[PDB]
C-alpha cells in the first residue's frame, strides 16, 4: 500500500500529477551534463512488474524533447531508479522544462513531474 511505501522511503518521495505514481525530488535548477545530487526514482503504486521500463523525456513550447542522457530504468520491487540520469538540453534562462515519465506497462501510463526544471550552461 502507499503507506508501506512511504515507510520504506521516509521524506524522499513527492507526488506527481499521476495517483498511481511518486518519484524522487530534482533540483528546480540544474548544471547542463551535470551529475545529480539525488539519483532518479519512479515509484509505482500499483502491480507493476519487475522488468518494466520507465522513460522520461523533457520539454517546452521552443523544444518538444531536449536531449538527456540515461533516460531509461527497469522497474524491481515497484521502484525505477535511473543510474545516471542527465540533464543535456538547456532551457535557457527565459524558460524551464516540462519532465514527462513514461511506465511501459500494457498499455503505457503518462505521469508529469510536480514541478518544472531549468536547465542551463552554469546552472544555480
Ligand atoms: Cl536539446
Ligand atoms: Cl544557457
Amino acid at each position: 500500500s502507499m503507506v508501506e511505501v512511504l515507510a520504506d522511503h521516509p521524506g524522499e518521495l513527492v507526488r506527481t500529477d499521476s495517483p498511481n505514481f511518486l518519484s524522487s525530488v530534482l533540483p528546480t535548477h540544474w548544471r547542463s551534463n551535470k551529475t545529480l545530487p539525488i539519483a532518479f526514482k519512479v515509484v509505482a503504486l500499483g502491480d507493476v512488474p519487475d522488468g518494466t521500463l520507465v522513460t522520461v523525456m523533457a520539454g517546452n513550447d521552443e523544444n518538444y524533447s531536449a536531449e538527456l542522457r540515461n533516460a531509461t530504468a527497469a522497474m524491481k520491487n515497484q521502484v525505477a531508479r535511473f543510474n545516471d540520469l542527465r540533464f543535456v538540453g538547456r532551457s535557457g534562462r527565459g524558460k524551464s522544462f516540462t519532465l514527462t515519465i513514461t511506465v511501459f506497462t500494457n498499455p503505457p501510463q503518462v505521469a508529469t513531474y510536480h514541478n518544472a526544471i531549468k536547465i542551463t550552461v552554469d546552472g544555480p
